[PDB]
């Protein structure tokens, strides 16, 4: 169930999103209350008497709402934060009525922006919860963030691995006009994209063949909308803490992996093994900072067919605590400094 004193600084609660398995309709949403000292595994269903859906791929708290992007069900579930009750299921559909297959969400002002596999971004209003506009980006949008009055969308072209091939750009959208202003060439199969200091946007590129392990982190400059730096370190996913990145890399062929601390300014490894206390992770599956405490959260997916765990590390790579069997394939952890009225 749990190991270590389960404890956080400055944080009332965390939510853990589990994707389950492709076409098993078994995504789930867990909640651990720090205030109440209480773990609920099935917080969406328990409160709404229906499942979150198939391949839940993203979660964010913003305003007083929780948004879950559901890829295969092709929906954005919106949940009232205080009560935990569904407000709305927003169906994400092509003009012909087919699945857009949304991937990721980002917010600016009172608007949300969702990117999908069909190569589009949808603007959604955070009050009306209606889709207002669509704009096209590149192929198979994978991820999205905001930096400097602009959205940056990873054009993975991931689903084209066998046809035209993976895509190679980050689209830039101007928020005020919701017009796509440029495609910045970054490298093959871009993925996770996070904003950083000095108007920086960082993106991983996963290579033309994901099994090969040709992973780069690229830094974009948002002032000029050009690449600033391409690093040499093999990065599959990362989280930023100022000029420090917490990253990992995983080899699908050899199941070997590494978790590291990395200096974004010098482009050098600070510590070759983030973990300093000898805690094993077989399948690191996400990595993110708790912004209220600066702890590092990594998920363990094991072999993708048993329930995964959540692990909390201080920045010195000592494990604080872990929550075991939290969900099937936990891929995102999020944090509230304010308790839900639940
Ligand atoms: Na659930
Ligand atoms: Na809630
Ligand atoms: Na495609
Ligand atoms: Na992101
Ligand atoms: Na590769
Ligand atoms: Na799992």
């Amino acid at each position: 169930e749990s190991n270590g004193d389960v404890f956080e600084t400055g944080t009332a609660e965390m939510y853990i999103l589990s994707e389950g398995l492709f076409n098993q309709n078994n995504s789930s949403l867990a909640r651990y209350s720090f205030n109440r000292q209480r773990c609920t595994n099935n917080y969406f269903s328990a409160n709404n008497q229906r499942g979150l859906g198939d391949t839940a791929n993203d979660i964010a708290i913003y305003g007083n709402k929780i948004y879950v992007v559901v890829n295969v069900s092709s929906t954005v579930e919106v949940i009232d934060f205080p009560t935990g009750k569904s407000i709305r299921q927003i169906s994400m559909l092509r003009d012909n009525g087919s699945s857009r297959q949304p991937r990721a969400i980002a917010f600016d002002k009172d608007k949300a922006y969702i990117c999908s596999y069909d190569g589009t971004v949808a603007r959604i209003d955070t009050t009306s919860l209606e889709i207002e506009e669509i704009v096209t980006v590149g192929r198979n949008a994978e991820d999205i963030c905001v930096q400097n009055g602009k959205l940056y969308v990873s054009n993975s072209g991931g689903l084209d691995y066998s046809g035209p091939g993976v895509d190679t750009t980050v689209s830039v959208i101007d928020i005020t006009t919701f017009k796509e202003t440029k495609k910045i060439e970054v490298g093959p199969n871009p993925g996770k994209i996070l904003p950083g200091l000095e108007e920086a946007v960082y993106v991983v590129t996963r290579g033309t063949d994901i099994e090969a392990g040709d992973y780069h982190l690229v830094k974009i400059d948002s002032r000029t909308d050009a690449v600033a730096i391409t690093y040499d370190e093999k990065v599959l996913s990362f989280a930023i803490d100022g000029p420090i990145a917490y990253l990992y890399t995983y080899d699908y062929q050899t199941k070997d992996s590494a978790n590291k601390v990395f200096d974004l300014n010098a482009g050098t490894v600070i510590r070759d093994n983030f973990i300093t206390d000898g805690t094993a992770i077989q399948t690191p599956f996400s990595i993110q900072l708790n912004p209220f405490s600066g702890n590092i959260y990594i998920t363990e997916a094991y072999n993708y067919t048993v329930k995964g765990d959540v692990l909390c590390f201080n920045q010195q790579g000592q494990l604080q605590y872990r929550l075991n069997d939290i969900g099937l394939n936990p891929n995102t952890v999020v944090f509230s400094d304010k308790a839900s009225q639940n």
